[PDB]
């Protein structure tokens, strides 16, 4: 049904003005958003006017929207309002470092596709609704959260005052939702995989074209997985406490299946919290360098992300050796 923000929480964001000394720091793919809360409404706003300009979206209607998705969200340990943010903040870093690669409607989708990529998230992986035959699983057989996700998008934009791309042309309207949904999909993690090897073939032979749609859906979808899993590219400190609130997340789902009397996987397991290190090894090397190195050759500016990444790998791996 998708909730609504009250006037006095988008008119408290419309009179928000970012601290100066941010400015800079909000341009670097490190920044971390984690000690400033009050103000990541108004850093979306302030991204969204840097990446495509204050005349683009009706101000009300933007503090509106952006006030009516961080509503629904829900207060899980890791996949709310805080992380729709995060995301959103590495998309606009990726977005200014490669600002004419892409186009004003798709740099409006993705920043709007990026903090709403986990509305109405539930703290439940899509096998485990799938396992239990959870209606979402029902109504969405594959991609079951993300098409939801989705579902919540649409259902905010057609909330009284909240359409933000009303003035686009029809044209161009089904082209931004068209972007956003292909953009909330590629975040199902079991979609990455086959999409990075597609994406290594065509960069390896010389065959990527970014002219070429179908190539270019391929490489938007592997920028969203790199926003998605960001935290692996952030300072020590800040991966360690990110991974706390995954772990928490991943635990809850564990002790859900063991009150149903079903074992979960080690990584949803809070009696194993040993496996830890060998888990980030394990999804650095499979995972998360795969991504940051594909990002990287494909989009060459954005190299302090498998920087970041790499060193956090090289973190795990002392973890693993005892010099933690
Ligand atoms: C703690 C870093 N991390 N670690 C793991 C293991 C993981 C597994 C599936 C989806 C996302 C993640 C993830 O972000
Ligand atoms: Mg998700
Ligand atoms: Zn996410």
């Amino acid at each position: 049904n998708a909730s609504i923000c009250t006037s006095e929480e988008w008119q408290g964001l419309m009179q928000f003005t970012l601290p100066v000394r941010l400015c800079k720091e909000i341009e670097l793919f490190h920044f971390d958003i984690g000690p400033f809360e009050n103000m990541w409404p108004g850093i979306f706003v302030y991204m969204v006017h840097r990446s495509c300009g204050t005349s683009c979206f009706e101000l009300e209607k933007l503090c509106r929207f952006i006030m009516s998705v961080k509503k629904n969200y829900r207060r899980v340990p890791y996949h709310n309002w805080k992380h729709a943010v995060t995301v959103a903040h590495c998309m606009y870093a990726i977005l200014q470092n490669n600002h004419t690669l892409f186009t004003d409607l798709e740099r409006k989708g993705l920043l709007i596709a990026c903090l709403c990529h986990d509305l109405d998230h539930r703290g439940f992986s899509n096998s485990y609704l799938q396992k239990f035959d959870h209606p979402l699983a029902a109504l969405y057989s594959t991609s079951t959260m993300e098409q939801h996700h989705f579902s919540q998008t649409v259902s905010i934009l057609q909330l009284e005052g909240h359409n933000i791309f009303s003035t686009l042309s029809s044209s161009e309207y089904e082209q931004v939702l068209e972007i956003i949904r292909k953009a909330i999909i590629a975040t199902d993690l079991a979609l990455y995989f086959g999409n990075r090897k597609q994406l290594e073939e065509m960069y390896q032979t010389g065959s990527l074209n970014l002219n070429n749609q179908s190539h270019r859906d391929r490489v938007i979808g592997l920028m969203m997985t790199a926003c998605d899993l960001c935290s692996v590219t952030k300072l020590w400190p800040v991966t360690k406490l990110t991974a706390n609130d995954i772990y928490a997340e991943f635990w809850a789902e564990g002790d859900e299946m063991k009150k149903l009397g079903i074992q979960p996987i080690p990584m949803m397991d809070r009696d194993k919290k040993d496996e830890v290190p060998q888990g980030q090894l394990g999804f650095y090397n499979a995972v998360a360098i795969p991504c940051y190195t594909t990002l990287t050759q494909i989009l060459p500016p954005t190299e302090p992300l498998l920087k970041a990444c790499r060193d956090n790998l090289s973190q795990w791996e002392k973890v693993i050796r005892g010099e933690e």
